[PDB]
């Protein structure tokens, strides 16, 4: 019984890191609740009230648990974000986070890592190009399914970032995106060994969640 | 990432203890991945084709994730338990699983706590007493909601048990129902003290994934 | 042997909270030692001889085993406090040492905790607010009995100032008045989530207590 | 809060070890709430509607708090027992206490260590012999105030029985009497290096209080 | 210094996992030494005086260091033992150390894991077969080169194994191949959820040389 | 599995304490792995082709497991360093690590601790000296084989130089020549009771390593 | 074997508390070596030849086992510290520690504590009110045989102290005399309560004595 | 203070070693005690009452802080162990401590280390046989100096044993020789890994005097 506080978390069928990482993260007296929703063809709504309603279902699902709620997913954040803060007050965009996360740490330079293969990586640097952020660098571990990015291994993800050390060297922090990898342990050899903020999408979720509720915690990665 | 085993729980949207209780017993290298499904007004589907329907889609949400998945709902377990069955292969039913742990530990003689009223506590002991055990004594916490129910603190489980001392010491086992309830530190105190196994639907549900998928663990209560 | 110290503790009673707090601040070497007396109808005492006299009494039993004593009731602390100085020398009263340390702590803004119902709740708002406080908020768990105060469970306490957050934030400090609490956990955990000194009546008391006794010691919440 | 169990216990004014004696044994979960009585003249009350009226008084002092008394004094147990038994229902008598432990230990040699002066050491041995046991030695501190006996450092009281190895090396055990020593410690010095069970009179208290109450517990010296 | 016992062990170039394993084995007081040979390409010596002087040359160069040479490699054990054994003395090879191992352990039914393709999997099941051991199943991770071998992740492994939990169940023990696979924890892992032995061609290599120094020490998987 | 980086080393066949020394800094998830060279007459080679030939030999045993390489050895580094750094590319040569730090460290007075015997410790000296390094003092353990180097005891290289505490304050630093020593513990202990940096060769040739790979570490006496 | 370090203590026969101070505070790797003196009559020699031959006999019993010698008495150091000098070269004075300790720690006003009678005491005060110190107050335990004072345990020389807190508060440090007392624990109290150095003739020995050899330790007080 | 007790031991100048032994095996409440005397040429005494003179004055040193005292000397134990024994009552020779743990042990075949040089160990193997032990081998570190033995390195005396494993795996215990030798670790490795007692004198000493005095404690070897 969180009685310190419980955090919804709503993310796809096939996301099997996100919940680890969130408890491990979990300060005591905290716990985590999730539902999930049907995975999707494409990275956004096609059917915008389609989304609508199936996302205020899944809310509604959480809603009497929940301190607050996590949306989980990149899908329907680049371009309809504004119908899941529609539809959940307050909820908390892990992309979202990241980025007020960065700018409270001042970065300018950023190095990205991802699970994503090339197109897609370059799509996520193009994202985060425009949105101010110098990019030094950047690769991707070249997955698909969920299940099977979700199954990356600790030091897979660090030898990701590691590989490129040189130019990683010259980012103000690194960026690992993607809520299905489990970053609870890579992030903080990471952060330890290239002595920068090392930021995974699920860590800088719960920072903001953890700020928004007030509840002390030390975050792994920064 | 859940190397050792990934176990999948479908749970009703308010329950807020039997993620906590799985994931404090859940050994190291597994994970527990969970889905909600709708509150329901009875505690037995008036619809079956909808029921189904409705277990058939969460069951998909969490089928790929899940080596074994618990239905952690007491909903439809009395009368539709073949159906459930039916759509989830190998699912573990928390209700069942007690039966087999209490059959395992030699049990006749039962004394039986729960959260709920007078009312549906005697159903839940008649319903134990057709199963052919003992029922030396019973008594609940006297609560409706599931919410409710999840925030009932240790002690309080502890001594809704411990008040009737006389009456427990004459069985061989105590069962405390419900799996909203964060059984995970009341039922080690009870089990030290009573000297006697103290059995909780969730750890007897975590008793019987465990063992089917074959890892190693220690659970508390018995 | 408290050969560090020996404190000596007069209490109501029915306060169940106030000698755990105690033997869980204590440090090594220091032990506390109580006496109770007669449960009382009002707040303060309505023949002062009578009181005097059973207050010369309950002292003279702790007298010797003690290098100092804690009044650990509100009874007659309000309008009496000069007959308790008067009977027992040095005596350290609870809600007078919270009032030092919140002075000691630079503290101007105040939010009021309390077990009471909202009438009483009121007194005690009035009380600190002559003191020199601004109360932006305050709540009670409306509870009677010392023995109904005393069983509130940790977390209870904590919701019972994280529900108001928002007002909370707004001060410069937290005070939960009564010492039948046992707020040892509690104000650890709203010290660290609300990054402002959390102040119970218990742990004031000892603060106090310890400060005049020469005991070095790390008090909870501030 | 003492979810798991609350132990009332009556003491003398100037007692300053058996409420150390009983936090230290105390199990997690339980705690201690005492309440002192007049310092006495005599060894047995002479006035026995009097100290009846004064047993009843401090006994309405924890009736509500405890889910069971100890009565930890020597003062009316060895004329009056029944007086005390009749006051308060399932009071633990130290002194019985330690009989019936011995004798579930099946001793019948006995060593006896006091802090008493010879006359007194000397009552309480043949109190002990008239009991049936053999007792082949004793000695004792030769105190009289109880705040002196109190302080008796842990060696000391080791020592007092270590001095007659000889003897003591002959009995089935060792007793040592007066629950204003604090003997936690020196019981398990004692128990370990003269193998045999080394019984105090708190740790016997403890030992039947905490079995009454059913709760699970590793006391001192046996 | 390695006081209590210098291991020396000769291993191909490319194998980054038998040092980690031998090491994190190896009990207090205790060093490893290594040297490599060149990688060859077949399984088997073709020039067998080419093979022996190159054996020589490394065996000199550990001689010195170490109380016992343990042999990590595979390649001329089936079919040049005598060789190897001629060269060496009291050498320890890997594979006559899991036979002895599975035998002392009074093995029949064995379950074979391997990081080899189906083609060498088969090699390595009828090798073992035709030593009389009645093969219940088997499988492989499909691997070619050694240093693909060694970054095989725990779980990957442990899942290697548990896949196939139907068939592993009727064994008695079960068997890793290649001293390439780090099987420190896997094999922990494995042998507590299978609960019978879990023989890794490392830890059987340590048993060995452990036995022969006479050094206490305990060893993973049995 | 180095996951979090691999390091290869080259060392005498002899030398029974770099390894121990190496693996004991090596961080988590950092592995060593070595290969040996005979042992040679002089401490330069007379055949360059010769030498070149066989250190291309070893370099390409460890070429394909290690992230970078050390060079262990002594042997061709003052005469043909531009060879070995010709034949492995980003090689980790102790002594120019030694120089570095001791530069990176401010160092100008120096004091040399070496187990070798008066003719060499003076070649150690001079070439110090030339280096531009005040030598304060020095002494050796006056050993020839690289094996009885090896089993030089913690506080037989602690005395070596406590043993003229007089002239070591008066360095900045203290080196402790040869990777044949295992300096981890010694090297400790000296740097914490002398209150200054203490280098010794093999802690020399990890922090550089370390660096490069851009690992975390906490090297040992500086 | 204290390979890090070897101190030799001169004692006086029946000084039971020295050598388990010693102890206590010496570093890893550090040994005590002790040999024992007649006890004598005065506090100073009779008889200079006499008192020379005796200590040089008993310093050529530690000469060759100690790094540096301790003189663990006050016999013949307030008169004849420059006979002692003269037979024991380096030798550390614990009286003459305390001076240069107090020193290095600005200390002007100071609190004396001893184990003596009155007479004693003052003596003791007049002394060190007569090297500059101004002496804000005093006490004694008032002993005389030096079993006796060893004896005494660790809170009756807290409390020696303690029980003058007003006047002690007013001093710049404590100074806890004679060797005879073990002060390792008592110190530390003292120290962490009043907050200021409380200074031992022990603990004053062994910072000396570390300091002379050069080992880095933390003496307990200061 | 040594409340639990007090071991006095009189031991030669030079030795280094037993003093830390018995420290390390003291258990908690226990101190050691110690005087040395004058070193010896011979390894008995040539004048009788010139030895009981300086015995009875060394005992009268030890005499009052004793409890027991330990003659840790090899010197007049095989020929004048009766004058020992008349000065010092209840003396604890180690010598004959062994041969009672030896055989409390049912040892009949016995294996003997040594630090003397050949000739003087085969007077101590002979004098164990006249002793009724079959000594199936034996070796020594060939020293003569005492402070040259007590500098001996645990795992030198480790291997002094380990170095005839083949006749040491012949006999039901190993016996090492002289209380110069700390044996504290040496002892333990070699019992662990040799599966038998290993008695060093030291340890036997102190299990005799342990005994006598009646204090539980575990030592090492056995």
């Amino acid at each position: 019984p969180g009685g310190r506080g419980r955090i919804g978390v709503i993310l796809p069928a096939n996301n099997a890191g996100m919940e680890y990482d969130l408890w491990k993260m979990a300060p005591e007296g905290v716990s985590i609740h999730s539902t999930r929703m049907k995975p999707t063809k494409g990275c956004e709504p096609e059917n915008v009230e389609e989304f609508e309603k199936e996302l205020k279902y899944s809310y509604s699902l959480l809603a009497e648990v929940s301190d607050i709620i996590i949306y989980g997913r990149t899908y329907g954040t680049h371009k309809h974000a504004h119908v899941i803060k529609r539809v959940i007050k307050d909820v908390v965009i892990p992309e979202e986070s990241v980025y007020e996360l960065l700018k409270k740490l001042n970065v300018r330079k950023l190095w990205i890592g991802t699970p994503y293969i090339k197109e897609r990586t370059l799509e996520e640097v193009e994202w985060w190009r425009n949105k101010g952020f110098e990019i030094v660098g950047y690769d991707g571990l070249g997955k698909i399914r969920g299940i099977d990015i979700s199954n990356t291994p600790i030091f897979t993800i660090y030898r990701l970032v590691k590989r490129h050390l040189n130019e990683v060297l010259k980012a103000d922090a690194v960026y690992i995106a993607c809520t299905a990898l489990s970053t609870y342990e890579a992030v903080q050899y990471l952060h330890e060994d290239l002595d920068m903020p090392v930021v995974s999408e699920n860590a800088a979720a719960m920072w903001e969640a953890l700020n928004k509720l007030k509840i002390k915690a030390k975050l792994p990665g920064f």
